[PDB]
């Protein structure tokens, strides 16, 4: 009775992915198998990705459908204060969204009826590169989201620092080149042509926003990540809502001494006005927008 198995082996496989990201290689190996002879069992949010493939991903150049946001940088209290004057005088009170800017490779992910089916490095913001065999590899990444929606969402890939360390130990026993970060452990192993070795490593994501919140019931960017999380990515919950800028200062302190202290590094925080109406209502200049600011620490 393969068709009850197969539902039975991807119930099984799809909740080791949501659970902690070797049954799991057994289960794995029988789907597999399964798949080999008869082909046509193969669903398009086959968990068999997750081994990688025999596919090499392209790193063909493919536009975003909406090209990455690009922020202007904060470098003290003073340019925050700027950033908020010059929002509260345009359109009066608005409350924030502050978040860590996680140090890995920012990436967006193209889910059509709500299957994952392309996946871009951020690029230059309007072009990336296709890995998308290589980011299947991430458990974290949902193949098949809760509801069937068209949309790109922003994430960075990265690699736990503790599995960065053990990476450099296998080099730095072989004498080769070292990572010089995590960062630039996750970008290398997520550019691997061979998406087997991509899955070796061990990876995972935080998914920051959409390109396009036509059909999500939020009204803000909290409430959107919180919608993200129900659909079935992976967000991070060191963000906060937070009322003024007051608010903004205080976040940036306690973080600003903990950014040494997380599991994966970071490189600063995101402040943007929370009201997705709001973010609208301020609009771009020099093609960044007005409503959303990285602060650097």
């Amino acid at each position: 009775d393969l068709s009850s198995r197969v539902n039975e082996l991807h119930d099984l496989l799809n909740q080791y992915s949501y659970e902690y990201y070797s049954e799991y290689d057994k289960l794995l190996h029988e789907l597999i198998k399964i798949e080999e002879e008869h082909p046509e069992y193969k669903t398009v949010d086959s968990p068999t990705v997750r081994v990688g493939g025999e596919a090499q991903a392209s790193f063909n150049k493919v536009n975003h459908d909406t090209p990455m946001l690009s922020l202007g940088n904060a470098f003290n209290e003073d340019d925050l204060r700027k950033f908020d004057q010059r929002i509260r005088e345009q359109i009066g009170n608005v409350e924030y969204m502050c978040e860590l800017k996680i140090d890995g490779l920012a990436v967006s992910l193209k889910y059509v009826d709500g299957y994952f089916v392309q996946g871009l490095t951020r690029g230059d913001g309007t072009t990336g590169e296709d890995i998308t065999e290589n980011l299947k590899t991430i458990h974290a990444i949902p193949l098949k989201m809760k509801e069937p929606l068209n949309v790109e969402v922003r994430g960075e890939a990265y690699m736990p620092r503790r599995s960065f360390l053990r990476l450099n130990e296998e080099k730095e026993k072989n004498d080769e080149q070292l990572f010089a970060n995590p960062r630039n452990a996750a970008a290398g192993s997520l550019r691997q042509l061979d998406s087997k070795l991509t899955a070796k490593r061990k990876l995972s994501v935080f998914i920051y926003s959409v390109n396009d919140f036509t059909d999500f019931n939020a009204r803000s960017q909290s409430e959107a990540l919180d919608e993200l999380d129900k659909l079935g990515f992976t967000t991070n919950k060191n963000r906060a809502r937070v009322n003024n800028i007051d608010g903004v200062l205080e976040y940036i302190e306690k973080w600003t001494s903990q950014r040494e202290s997380l599991p994966y590094d970071i490189d600063g925080i995101v402040i943007k006005v929370n009201d997705l109406d709001q973010q609208d209502e301020m609009g771009f200049t020099q093609k960044s927008p007005r409503w959303a600011i990285a602060y650097k620490f």
